[PDB]
């Protein structure tokens, strides 16, 4: 575990995480993707044999020995909001179980289900309330990812008000 888990903010490239495993906002068929999916292909693409897993899970592939968990958050044009919330709840849980299981310190997490998951809404909050309840009770440092400057501002904020 961190000596003392925290959680922080930066507006960057995931693939130039300085954590000890990464978060793909993955599609369910292990496809190269768009946006963080892509990135996280360019990067680690050797971490996408047998990546395919259904909506509300995670699977994680090593390369080398650096782990890329794989978590399949809903896309929001095809749920409705009520089951769309239940599975983007679920992807975040199992999450929690794959980085405790590999005893990692720290990892690299993006919002999921917020680019082109999110059905054209702001899910910001939605989606970070849901990876707190995740992680709260983990003991890795968490470092979110985010590229928007007005986003990285309201989840800074969001961490700080909890202290
Ligand atoms: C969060 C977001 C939205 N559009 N693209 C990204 C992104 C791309 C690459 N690495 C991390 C994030
Ligand atoms: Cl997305
Ligand atoms: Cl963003």
């Amino acid at each position: 575990g961190a000596m003392a888990p925290s959680y922080r903010v930066k507006r960057m490239d995931i693939a130039k995480n300085d954590e000890e495993c990464v978060v793909n906002a993955a599609n369910p068929r292990g496809l190269p993707g768009d946006g963080v999916c892509k990135a996280v292909y360019k990067k680690w693409p050797e971490s996408f044999k047998n990546s395919a897993t259904p909506v509300g899970t995670a699977k994680t592939v090593m390369c080398g020995t650096y782990p890329v968990i794989h978590a399949v958050g809903p896309n929001f044009s095809n749920y409705t909001e009520s089951e769309g919330d239940r599975e983007l709840a679920a992807a975040y849980r199992e999450v929690a179980k794959e980085v405790t299981r590999l005893g990692v310190n720290s990892v690299a997490i993006p919002l999921l289900s917020t680019g082109v998951y999110s059905g054209g809404k702001d899910r910001l909050t939605q989606s970070l309330n849901h990876l707190f309840t995740a992680m709260d009770s983990t003991d890795a440092d968490v470092v979110i990812y985010c590229r928007d400057k007005e986003w990285e501002k309201k989840i800074s904020e969001a961490i700080q008000m909890r202290t």
